[PDB]
DNA sequence: TTACCTCAGTGCCGGGATGTGGCT
């Protein structure tokens, strides 16, 4: 079924590191894609974890998006 | 406009004075 695997292809647009609309669903526009900063001696953060991503947009593709995204 | 999607002491006080240490 092309159309069901090019409506999973499309969610791919939207995978990121970082999510601007985590405390607030309003918040429009564009992905954050960057590599975690340099460790700090003092400070918890990512720097010290591996690279993964995740995936925000509308309600309804939720499970069509866990084909590429998992 | 709509559909979707989550697990005998003592204590101050004044005042003139003895003596001293640094510069020339």
């Amino acid at each position: 079924d092309e159309g069901h695997i090019t409506n999973c292809l499309h969610t791919v647009r939207w995978l990121h590191t970082h999510n601007l609309k985590y405390p607030d669903a309003r918040v429009s526009g564009e992905r954050l894609i960057i590599n975690a900063p340099p460790l700090i001696p003092g400070v918890i953060s990512s720097a010290g974890l591996p690279m993964r991503m995740g995936w925000a947009h509308d309600s309804s593709d939720i499970n069509l998006a866990k084909l590429f995204g998992t």
